[PDB]
């Protein structure tokens, strides 16, 4: 028992992290087979970053402008190209530690593990959720750009995120591994604002089920509400509306605990309207929305 | 910026996890050089577990009773011995992925990363603190015993914890890698209770400094208290007393933020006496005590 924010084991990804240097800019890259992927803004100077024209900047580069280091072993760049906001550097050596992998774009409300890296060296691993406004609330310092997010499914790594920038609000924005930004952001050093965020309702319900599985029952009640009457309460508290497919996704947890989804929604309605009155749920005094139903099932099997 | 519970990258440890089977009991072991370390209770049957005499049970075992699998490759056991509560199985192959490592015993109030494993296969990684009562609040299901906790310092892995059991309260107990239990526990299937726990004061202050570094300042005030007058408040709220060495350990963070330690203690006194009045600190509505000063500095460098 117990319930923790749990990242995937990071070993398969650690073997892929490299350092990419162009001029005086150094960030992280991802070395899979004979290609290194990294944020294209590595080619910009401090002046370029305000309003870069990346097509012009790349045409002015050559292979020998790119320094790639995998540990202390330098990798020779034999080709460079751009795909959306990612740079692809072809190298003369295939990474012998390339895992089975896929490039997948995730949905808001889904979670993934982040391997925070600096100068090509992994420093820590943690879970992130993609917010409804396409930002993530990560932990990143200067030098972290090019760090990647991923999920692992039967030894296949699904890469879903490459880190590009911290916004002025301290939240974080990046792309999928095809270089397409999550959300309404661009890779230039200008102040950009995310849209308004909302709380991920299905994840809060999943976490309430985790809590019941782990023995926290004080918030349960004998009431049951309707999907429509709950969604009226959700809108008032800036929660995403609940759909029938969310109820279906929550079916397994509802069956394991014997608490119908709409019964748990009555508990959530009361928690939103009255607070916790000084009590905690799974060690939190707030309603947690960064665990998916899958995260709960993976950790609360027993 | 941002502040997250961050584990160490787990790759160096993943390469050491194996499966150890004795009879119908399967758990995890740690394969370093030509030795596999695992909980000695793998040699017990269901009946033995109530009141095992491990010296008798081990003398009745032979090498061929132990099945060790590293992935799908079976390792041949060529010797067995017991050190306190850990079994040491000598194998005919040195682990080619053995990292530089040390066996270190940690102190209550310190943190470490846990690689949760099942059947020798790593499933997730997360941070734990050793509670003042020598338990950890982990996330472990059946089959997790033998999972290890560790810190990493300049590519040297310091192993500090091997998981042995879940207590009836749902918290977790284990040993150092010499097999010596943390706290007043024994490896037998009987109900055992931990001593009363307390909140780790220096860690709460470290986390308040993290919050200031990240822009949460609402709890600051112009007041400053004395070490003695704060410790009077600490005792009332079941907080560990603050020592001058704790003030010294907090010096670097105090200098980086410009907030004297005893000034931050005045803030903590007010937070304990009045609550948060509906506000949050680093995304929590509770005072967090599972980050050490080192954890904060490692993540809040910038
Ligand atoms: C208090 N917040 C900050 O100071 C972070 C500032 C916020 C800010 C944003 C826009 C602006 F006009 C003024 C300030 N952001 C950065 O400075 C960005 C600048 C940038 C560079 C490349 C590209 Cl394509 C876009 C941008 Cl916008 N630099 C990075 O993200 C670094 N690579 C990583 C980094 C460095 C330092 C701190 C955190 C992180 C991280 N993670
Ligand atoms: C609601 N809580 C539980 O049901 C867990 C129970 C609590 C309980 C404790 C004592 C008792 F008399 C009755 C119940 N504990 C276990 O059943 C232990 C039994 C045990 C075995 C070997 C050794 Cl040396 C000591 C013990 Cl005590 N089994 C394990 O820890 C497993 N290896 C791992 C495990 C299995 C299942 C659930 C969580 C975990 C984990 N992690
Ligand atoms: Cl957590
Ligand atoms: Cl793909
Ligand atoms: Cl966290
Ligand atoms: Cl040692
Ligand atoms: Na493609
Ligand atoms: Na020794």
């Amino acid at each position: 028992s117990g319930f923790r924010k749990m990242a995937f084991p990071s070993g398969k990804v650690e073997g892929c992290m490299v350092q990419v240097t162009c001029g005086t800019t150094t960030l992280n890259g991802l070395w899979l087979d004979d290609v290194v992927y990294c944020p294209r803004h590595v080619i910009c100077t401090s002046e370029d970053m305000l309003n870069p024209n990346y097509e012009d900047l790349l045409i002015r580069k050559s292979n020998h402008n790119f320094l790639v280091q995998a540990g202390n072993v330098q990798l020779r760049v034999i080709g460079h190209s751009m795909q959306n906001c990612v740079l692809k550097l072809k190298v003369d050596t295939a990474n012998p530690k390339t895992p089975k992998y896929k490039f997948v774009r995730i949905q808001p409300g889904q979670t993934f593990s982040v391997l925070a890296c600096y100068n090509g060296s992994p420093s820590g691993v943690y879970q992130c959720a993609m917010r409804p406004n396409f930002t993530i609330k990560g932990s990143f310092l200067n030098g972290s750009c090019g760090s990647v997010g991923f999920n692992i499914d039967y030894d296949c790594v699904s890469f879903c995120y490459m880190h590009h920038m911290e916004l002025p609000t301290g939240v974080h924005a990046g792309t999928d591994l095809e270089g397409n930004f999550y959300g309404p952001f661009v890779d230039r050093q200008t102040a950009q604002a995310a849209g308004t965020d909302t709380t991920i309702t299905v994840n809060v319900l999943a976490w309430l089920y985790a809590a019941v599985i782990n023995g926290d029952r004080w918030f349960l009640n004998r009431f049951t509400t309707t999907l429509n009457d709950f969604n009226l309460v959700a809108m008032k508290y800036n929660y995403e509306p609940l759909t029938q497919d969310h109820v279906d996704i929550l079916g397994p947890l509802s069956a394991q605990t014997g608490i119908a989804v709409l019964d748990m929604c009555a508990s959530l309605k009361e928690l939103l309207q009255n607070g916790m009155n000084g009590r905690t749920i799974l060690g939190s005094a707030l309603l947690e929305d960064e665990f998916t139903p899958f995260d709960v099932v993976r950790q609360c099997s027993g």
